[PDB]
């Protein structure tokens, strides 16, 4: 579990979105596993606007933060689930690191701010849904 709170927005994994998220829906994309909902309270997370390939992510299955090198956001493969069939997820970045299903929602950050959230993993890899291209989250 986990979310990003920036301004009047909440960014979560689409497969983990609640009834409230869908009742206050701003934008969602199954291909990116992202959903953005509106909030009453103001969020203070800073979104990074950069091309960093290094950062630190929170791993809830270990109660620890880990430093990682990660790939550039690209179209990558994802096995089915009670959420989605086999497909390419777009805007996805991979790193070598520990991850378990409940780790989805953990934030990845660089020196410039929030980069993305955990969205996939397995076999010693962890995948993050990039949010740095969503310029509208700030205005
Ligand atoms: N975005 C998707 O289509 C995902 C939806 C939930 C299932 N999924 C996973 O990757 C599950 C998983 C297994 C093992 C380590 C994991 C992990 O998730 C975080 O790290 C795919
Ligand atoms: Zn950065």
């Amino acid at each position: 579990s986990g979310a990003i709170y920036v301004g009047n927005y909440r960014v979560v994994n689409r497969h983990l979105a609640t009834h409230n998220d869908w009742a206050n829906l701003v934008w969602e994309d199954s291909s990116r596993d992202l959903l953005v909902s509106s909030t009453t309270a103001q969020g203070c997370d800073t979104i990074a606007r950069c091309d960093c390939q290094t950062g630190v992510y929170y791993c809830s299955s270990r109660r620890k933060h880990y430093p990682v090198s990660f790939s550039k956001p690209s179209l990558i493969f994802v096995e089915a689930s009670e959420y989605y069939p086999a497909r390419y997820q777009s805007h996805l970045m991979l790193a070598v690191g520990h991850s378990e299903p409940g780790d989805c929602g953990g934030i990845l950050r660089c020196q410039h701010g929030v980069v993305g959230i955990v969205s996939t993993g397995g076999n010693g890899l962890v995948g993050f849904a990039d949010v740095r291209d969503l310029l509208w989250l700030d205005e």
